[PDB]
């Protein structure tokens, strides 16, 4: 009834600063990655760590039948690869793996939704392959993979 | 720029008669398996071949913000594992593989959506494994896998 996955030790949050694109997503419940109504079908556009180690997130979200940019803050906690968001719901963010150059893997809160981010709007097989491997104990009932044209669009088409 | 997949030769359509559940789905475009607005996010409930070899399909579909049962007819063609549907759009149906007992794999029409059907609302690893294998040249940007509770519900939750 249990399941485990590698995570980040030695995460220098300051190094994740910049522009990013959500290249893949997966969740354990199909509804979470719902195009209209699911608050985890979000497209990360920029990450902004603060001097003390909080994290400003710029993301897009379908809302009022349109793609919309939210500015969101995520507070640090005692674990540097885990953060928190008290918006409509209470949301924990967990970074699993990153080389800071190419890919960043993270998950969000019994139903998890995970993303593979990249710094350029191209597919990268390494990133995906590490996404697939990092997830493969988690049973993911939905998986989404975007193409390079979608990476540069309003909520990925 | 090209891609190919095994299909059915020797398909006795009469043997696919009965109750079925859509256990998995995949498509090459993410939007096709859209919960609200995508006419391929359909849940097959019963197949009814006619004496001559047409195919009556009972499926569910989200519509007017609610799960709804459609009765749909699919005409045979010169290829017995390929059928046609002229509804709102023009839709070709292609059966890839079936043992008639356990699993039935089919695809529907540059964007394809494919399903793995089963006769009982349980997961079957064989069926999924043959689904995964039958698809794995097709590049599928979305993949959905349902659990046994969803198999017996209104549009799978
Ligand atoms: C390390 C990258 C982390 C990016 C996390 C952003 C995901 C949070 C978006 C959803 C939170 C708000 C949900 C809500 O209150 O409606
Ligand atoms: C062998 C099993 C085949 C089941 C095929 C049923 C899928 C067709 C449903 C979508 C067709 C209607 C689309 C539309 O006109 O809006």
């Amino acid at each position: 009834m249990l399941i485990v996955t590698q995570t980040m030790k030695g995460l220098d949050i300051q190094k994740v600063a910049g522009t990013w694109y959500s290249l893949a997503m997966a969740a354990s419940d199909i509804s979470l990655l719902d195009a209209q109504s699911a608050p985890l079908r979000v497209y990360v556009e920029e990450l902004k760590p603060t001097p003390e180690g909080d994290l400003e997130i710029l993301l897009q979200k379908w809302e009022n039948g349109e793609c919309a940019q939210k500015k969101i803050i995520a507070e640090k906690t005692k674990i540097p690869a885990v953060f928190k968001i008290d918006a409509l719901n209470e949301n924990k963010v967990l970074v699993l793996d990153t080389d800071y150059k190419k890919y960043l893997l993270f998950c969000m809160e019994q139903s998890l939704a995970c993303q593979c981010l990249v710094r350029t709007p191209e597919v990268d097989d390494e990133a995906l392959e590490k996404f697939d491997k990092a997830l493969k104990a988690l049973p993911m009932h939905i998986r989404l993979s975007f193409n390079p044209t979608q990476l540069e669009e309003q909520c990925h088409i």
